[PDB]
C-alpha cells in the first residue's frame, strides 16, 4: 500500500510513491501518531548511504552508469575502506545542499529549491575564518534588500575530534535579558544564548532589539565572540499604512532569516555548521515572533491602541490585532524594498511545488502542521491539501546544543 | 525516563507522557516510514467477545466495581448471550457510559470538556421509519431548547446478524440544499449536492433558495428510505448581522443553531449502532470560517471583501484575513443577540486545554488530532497550537461508515 493523497477543495487525488525511498524512521507507529511533535521522540552503513547519494548525483546529471559514475563509486569505496570516511566533490556538495532543502518537510518555500547559492567553507580552520565566511554569507544573501537564498558549509564532522559549531540558533537574534522578577526584556526565545554570550565576555545592552554577537566554535576549543558589523545587519522599522500610532510602538525586525544550528547530512557525512538563509514569510514575524505569548507578545498592546474590547474573547480583539500586525510587517518590508512573501502567495507557490514534485518524483514530503500558516489557515489552499511526512536524505536535522 | 510518548507544550515549557495510548487496540494509518496524520479518511465470534469483555471491564472500573461478583457475573452473561445468539445487548447504564466514552474518546472534537454532560436518549425499541422521525424531532426539540442548547445523542437499534441497518442518510439533521445549476455552479451549499439529488430522486419537491432546509431520508431495516420534512418551527436558525457593518444584514446570510451529526457509527463493546445522531453547539469558526468561507462551500469571502472595500487584487492587502475576521464576528454577534449558544475559538481552545489537564490526571493522556483541534483562523493565537498531541483510536468510538447507497 502507498498513500492516497486527497485535496479536499478540488476533489483531486495523487499517490505518494516517493515515500518508498525513505530509509530513516519518523516518530509514528500504527498504535499512535506523533506527527505534531516538534522534536524526534560501521563502514557498510556509511558506505550504503555514500553509494546511494553518489547514485543520486549521477542520476541528476543524467550520467548514470557511466565511467565517471563507476570510478566515483570506487573512489568513495577506496576512501571509506581505508580511512572510515570520505569527502565530497564541490559539485556533489552543491547538489546535496539543494536536495536537503528540497527534502525539508517543514519548509513552505521549497518552490525556490533549485536557486541556492552554495558557499564551500570546508577549508576553514579557525573561529576567525568562520566569522569571515559568515560575514560574506550575510553580505551576499542580504544584497541590499534584494534577498538571495544561500548556504555556507563548514568542515564535516570527523571521528577524531569535536565539531565546528555556531552556537547561535540564527545568525541574527535579538537579546533577551532575564529580570530579577523572572520576566524578560527583549526576545524570550534568546535568554539562554544571551546569557552564554555575556558569560563569554560580551558587554550586554538593555534594549528590546539588541542584536547578539556570534559564538563560533572550532573543534575542541572554547567558542569565541564576534560582534557583527552593524552595517551587515539589515533591519526594517515597523509602521502601519493607516494607523499612525503603530510606528510609535518602536517595533522592528531583521531582514535575513538565517538558521545556524541545524546539521546537514549528505551521503552519510555530517555538516554540523552549515548556516542557511532565504527570506521571511510575513507570518513568522507578524504572527509568531511578535504575537506568541512566550515571544514579544505585543497583541494586548496593539489591541489597546486600536481601542478594542479586551475584556472578552468573543470580540475577536486578538484576531483583529494580529491582522493589523501582519499588515504592518508587509507594508514596512515593501516600503523598505526588502524581500518578503505573504502567507497567501507563499502557500499558492507551495501548491505549485507539490505538483512539480508529483510529476518529477512521484511525491513530496510535507509536514502539514508546519506548512499551514499560523493565521488564516483554511483561507490558504494548503489547509485543504493532505500531505505525507517522511524523511529523505540529504536532510537538514536537529542536533544537540553544544554546551 | 518513561517509555511512553513525551508530549510538550512549547508555550509553557511543560512536559507530560501519554500512558493512555497503551490502551489503544485499533491501529491508525501511520507507520515508522511515513506519517499519515493529516489525512481526513485514510482507508465476529471470539473477536466480539474480547471487545465485549474489554468494554464490560471499562464499565465496571468506571463504577469502581472491578473484580467484583457483579462484574464477573456480567462477563458470564455476555459470554452466554454471544454463545447462544452470536450477539449481546447492553444494559441501559452501559449504553449511557459507552456513549459518553465515545465522545470522550473522539480525537477530533475540541468540545470534550463537556463529555460528562450528555443526554442519552435510548431509542433501541424503535421499529419503523416513522418512529425514527418522532425520536429525531424529540431530540431536536430537547437539544435546541429554544436556544439554550443541550448536548444529546439518540441511539437506535444496533446492527443485527442478517437483518438490515437503521440509517439516517443525511450527514446532519440540519443541512441546506445544494442545487447544481445549468452553468455548472451551485446554489446553496455545495457540500450537499448529492444528498439534495437523492432527496429529489426519492420524491422531494426541490426549492430554489440558498438556504432551503433538506428533508430527512430515514431508513428502517430492509426498507427503502422514507422522506420526512422537518416542521419549520423545530429548526432554529439565526439571521446574520454585523455589530457595526450595517450592510452585512442586507447579505441575507443565516445559519442553523443545532449541529447534529447523523451519519456516524457509534461502536461500543463490538456492538455497532449505525444510526445514533448526536448534537452539541457550534464553535463559531465552523460557521464563519469553514461553512461560509471555504472556496468549495458558500465561498462568500470576496463578496464580503468587496462590500468592505478591500483591495482584492493583491494577496498582500490581507483582504482575505480581514473579511474572514468580520464574518466570524458577525456569527458570534448574531448568535449572542439571538440567545443561541455558541462558543468562540478562543474560549473553546482554552477549555480544551483544561480538558487535557483533567484527562492527564484521570487517564494519563488524551487522544487528539492536532490538525482538527487547532481552529482554521488565528491558529497560533490559541493555546492548542503550542500543544503537542498524540492521536490514537480508543473504543467506544464514533467512526465513519460508508454511505448507505
Ligand atoms: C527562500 C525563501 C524561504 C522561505 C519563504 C521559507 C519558508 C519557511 C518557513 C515559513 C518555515 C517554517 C519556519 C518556522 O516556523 O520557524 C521554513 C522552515 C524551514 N525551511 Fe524554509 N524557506 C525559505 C528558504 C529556505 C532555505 C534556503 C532552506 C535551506 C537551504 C530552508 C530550509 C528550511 C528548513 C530546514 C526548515 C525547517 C526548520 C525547523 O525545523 O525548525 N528554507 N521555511
Ligand atoms: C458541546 C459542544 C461541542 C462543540 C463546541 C464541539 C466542537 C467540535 C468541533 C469544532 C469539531 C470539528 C468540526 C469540524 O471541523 O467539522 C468537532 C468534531 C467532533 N465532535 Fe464535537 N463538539 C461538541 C459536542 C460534541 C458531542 C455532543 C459529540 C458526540 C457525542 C461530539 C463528537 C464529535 C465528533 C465525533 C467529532 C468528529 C467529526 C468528524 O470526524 O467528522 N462533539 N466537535
Ligand atoms: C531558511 C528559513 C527561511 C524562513 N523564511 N524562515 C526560517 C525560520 O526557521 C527558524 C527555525 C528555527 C526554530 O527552531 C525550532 C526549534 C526550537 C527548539 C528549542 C528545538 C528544536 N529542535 N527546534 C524554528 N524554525 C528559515
Ligand atoms: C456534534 C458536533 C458539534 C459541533 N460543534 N460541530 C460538529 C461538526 O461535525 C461535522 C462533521 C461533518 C463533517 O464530516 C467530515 C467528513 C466528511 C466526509 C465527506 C468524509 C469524512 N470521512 N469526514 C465534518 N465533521 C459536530
Ligand atoms: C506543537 C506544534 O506542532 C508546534 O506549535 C508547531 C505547529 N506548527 C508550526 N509551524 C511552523 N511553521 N512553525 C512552528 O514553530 C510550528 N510549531
Ligand atoms: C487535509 C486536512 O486534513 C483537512 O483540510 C482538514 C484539516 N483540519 C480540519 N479541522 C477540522 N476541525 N475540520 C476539518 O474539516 C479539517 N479539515
Ligand atoms: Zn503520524
Amino acid at each position: 500500500k502507498f498513500p492516497r493523497v486527497k485535496n479536499w477543495e478540488l476533489g483531486s487525488i495523487t499517490y505518494d510513491t516517493l515515500c518508498a525511498q525513505s530509509q530513516q524512521d519518523g516518530p509514528c507507529t500504527p498504535r499512535r501518531c506523533l506527527g505534531s511533535l516538534v522534536l524526534p521522540r560501521p563502514a557498510e552503513q556509511l558506505l550504503s548511504q555514500a553509494r546511494d547519494f553518489i547514485n543520486q548525483y549521477y542520476s541528476s546529471i543524467k550520467r548514470s552508469g557511466s565511467q565517471a559514475h563507476e570510478e566515483r563509486l570506487q573512489e568513495v569505496e577506496a576512501e571509506v575502506a581505508s580511512t572510515g570516511t570520505y569527502h565530497l566533490r564541490e559539485s556533489e556538495l552543491v547538489f546535496g545542499a539543494k536536495q536537503a532543502w528540497r527534502n525539508a518537510p517543514r519548509c513552505v518555500g521549497r518552490i525556490q529549491w533549485g536557486k541556492l547559492q552554495v558557499f564551500d567553507a570546508r577549508d576553514c580552520s579557525s573561529a576567525q575564518e568562520m566569522f569571515t565566511y559568515i560575514c560574506n554569507h550575510i553580505k551576499y544573501a542580504t544584497n541590499r534588500g534584494n534577498l538571495r537564498s544561500a548556504i555556507t558549509v563548514f568542515p564535516q564532522r570527523a571521528p577524531g575530534r569535536g565539531d565546528f559549531r555556531i552556537w547561535n540558533s540564527q545568525l541574527v537574534r535579538y537579546a533577551g535579558y532575564r529580570q530579577q522578577d523572572g520576566s524578560v526584556r527583549g526576545d524570550p526565545a534568546n535568554v539562554e544564548i544571551t546569557e552564554l554570550c555575556i558569560q563569554h565576555g560580551w558587554t550586554p545592552g538593555n534594549g528590546r532589539f539588541d542584536v547578539l554577537p556570534l559564538l563560533l566554535q572550532a573543534p575542541d576549543e572554547a567558542p569565541e565572540l564576534f560582534v557583527l558589523p552593524p552595517e551587515l545587519v539589515l533591519e526594517v522599522p515597523l509602521e502601519h499604512p493607516t494607523l499612525e500610532w503603530f510606528a510609535a510602538l518602536g517595533l522592528r525586525w531583521y531582514a535575513l532569516p538565517a538558521v545556524s544550528n541545524m546539521l546537514l547530512e549528505i551521503g552519510g557525512l555530517e555538516f554540523s555548521a552549515a548556516p542557511f538563509s532565504g527570506w521571511y514569510m510575513s507570518t513568522e514575524i507578524g504572527t509568531r515572533n511578535l504575537c506568541d505569548p512566550h515571544r514579544y507578545n505585543i497583541l494586548e498592546d496593539v489591541a489597546v491602541c486600536m481601542d478594542l474590547d479586551t475584556r472578552t474573547t468573543s470580540s475577536l480583539w486578538k484576531d483583529k490585532a494580529a491582522v493589523e500586525i501582519n499588515l504592518a510587517v508587509l507594508h514596512s518590508f515593501q516600503l523598505a524594498k526588502v524581500t518578503i512573501v505573504d502567507h497567501h502567495a507563499a502557500t499558492v507557490s507551495f501548491m505549485k511545488h507539490l505538483d512539480n514534485e508529483q510529476k518529477a518524483r512521484g511525491g513530496c514530503p510535507a509536514d502539514w502542521a508546519w506548512i499551514v500558516p499560523p493565521i488564516s489557515g483554511s483561507l490558504t489552499p494548503v489547509f485543504h491539501q493532505e500531505m505525507v511526512n517522511y524523511i529523505l536524505s540529504p536532510a537538514f536535522r536537529y542536533q544537540p546544543d553544544p554546551w
